[PDB]
């Protein structure tokens, strides 16, 4: 089926990857350099074998789409997924007055009485940002994510550049073009980063009257992180043919470390039991044109048939 | 053999690749995306199907790593592979006096007393370059190409950032890093530049004891372009595995846009009818270390056994 390519490399990682010890001490089996194409003429790559929450990937593709940076955008669309990042940074600070709160991250997985006070910690800080402005623009804005190295590149000369917006245009104008590229790797950056970006190129090609769409993920964390990647982007490609009046071509997802967790080897081996069911069907506002004025409902995904979603340890 | 997925590419490419036009407007039978790999420890993947002038890329390689960017060091060389660039500048100047030589690139490939006249004024150039030191700063100086986006990326605060010499030094602390990347695209460069770089961006990744690449290439010349971009990037995995004291790995190399003009089908077709040779040896200083400071001589190619060379038309 559409997603046998995503389970044929969570077998091959299987009873192929060696041994990776990594970054969070959670060991890993890794490969290093994989490419996956997906046909999106076939219909959408969102994974049938595990529920996967589409409004999430949605939400968080129009949040960069308009060059956003602040949590204040997802949190209002009940999108939790990059509070941590924010909390991180409001936590430590000057202005925090409360618990320790001191690594968090592994606290909560361990400590039981801890994930209930980090969890209230946090709770509070939702809301802050949510309700007092000049709070939201303090902490709840992280900076460089992906909605402002999209589209705000900031240049030496002080500017700052639309890379998605002057691409698009020139694939308006210059379909045929071998340069239809957007980075979201800054040398400058980079190294003082918490999560430089794991999705650090792709690339556009137009032929024959229909857009293709390559990635390159420097790290992926094949249970977790790949399906969700596999959809941001399979998004993206429609998005963008859209409003080029082009048709869809193939999204190819090129890897540089591929993994799997340690932990997460029963969840994926129990997914792999299962038998894909016949893919979803994407379905957007023909009405509306300009995608960076896109909203929540202007992308519907039909007939999603999913079996259950298999819960599992986060890599701390 | 060793170079069986050149030959392989090539073949796909030749029943399945679609007629695309192109900047060039000499036309194109192109594949988006594919991903090759060669496994270093088999042998070097110098192509013993057609003869390929390792010297040219053993002196290209030296250049970048030094961080050089005029072409002083290659004239030197006897390397006139980027003699166009700078002499593009020259001509279009106030300074310059001559014939037009306005488009200089096809009238030469279609005047044969243009070649002539062309061929001159280049002759004097790279003399001038190789002898005026106020020439060679001043014409000689491409500014912005592989060595120094790889040793010298700008900074809007504006410093100089050594990626490849920065990488290394996390190769060496931290071989399990995810993160060991050197790009060569700049958002605010690209749009200007007369060659954005072909060669986008690298990974390495060690496991095991052993080094790996992983090279994106967003556009490439199968016939006379990626023979030559193998070997630069196979010899680069092998330089700095040299300094890491590491064992050398694979090189992984991706593609965006993988082509063959249509005036090299004939060429690539009868190479396609050679049998490879066995794979040549790559032999390094064993007592010199620092690959920055690595010469012509501290690199030896054993056993190259090729065929003979096949000439093709550059595609102006
Ligand atoms: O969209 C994402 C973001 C991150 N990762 C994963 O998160 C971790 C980031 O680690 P590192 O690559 O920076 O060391 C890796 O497992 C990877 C993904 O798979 N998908
Ligand atoms: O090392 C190199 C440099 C360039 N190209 C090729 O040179 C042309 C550059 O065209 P463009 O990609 O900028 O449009 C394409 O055929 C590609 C290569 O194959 N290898």
């Amino acid at each position: 089926m559409l997603e046998q390519p995503y389970l044929d490399l969570a077998k091959k990682v299987l009873d192929e990857g060696h041994f990776k010890p990594d970054r969070t001490h959670t060991g890993t089996y890794s490969i290093f350099g994989h490419q996956m194409r997906f046909d999106l003429s076939k219909g959408f790559p969102l994974l049938t074998t595990k529920k996967v929450p589409f409004g999430l990937i949605k939400s968080e593709l129009l949040w960069f789409l308009h060059g956003d940076t602040n949590i204040r955008f997802l949190l209002q669309h009940r999108n939790h997924i990059w509070d941590e990042w924010a909390f991180e940074k409001w936590v430590k600070s000057d202005e925090y007055h409360g618990p320790d709160m001191t690594d968090f991250g592994h606290r909560s997985q361990k400590d039981p009485e801890f994930a209930a006070v980090y969890h209230e910690e946090m709770a509070k800080f939702d809301d802050r940002v949510l309700h007092d402005d000049a709070f939201a623009a303090k902490y709840g804005d992280l900076g460089l994510v992906y909605g402002s190295q999209w589209r705000a590149w900031h240049t030496s000369k002080g500017d700052t550049i639309d890379q998605l917006g002057d691409v698009i245009e020139q694939i308006k104008t210059h379909p045929y073009s071998r340069t239809l590229i957007v980075s979201a790797w800054n040398p400058e950056d980079v190294p003082t980063m918490a999560l430089p970006p794991c999705h650090t190129l792709y690339q556009f090609y137009v032929n024959d009257g229909k857009l293709s769409l390559q990635l390159y993920q420097r790290s992926a964390d094949i249970f977790l992180g790949v399906p969700f990647n596999i959809a941001s982007y399979a998004l993206l490609t429609h998005l963008v043919a859209h409003e080029c009046g082009l048709e869809v071509g193939e999204f190819i997802h090129t890897f540089g470390d591929a993994h799997l967790y340690v932990n997460h080897l029963d969840q994926i081996k129990e997914q792999l039991s299962r038998t894909p069911r016949p893919a979803p069907t994407l379905q957007l506002n023909p009405d509306k044109h300009d995608i960076f004025d896109f909203d929540m409902k202007d992308i519907k995904l039909l007939n999603y048939d999913p079996y259950p979603a298999i819960k599992a340890p986060v890599a701390v």
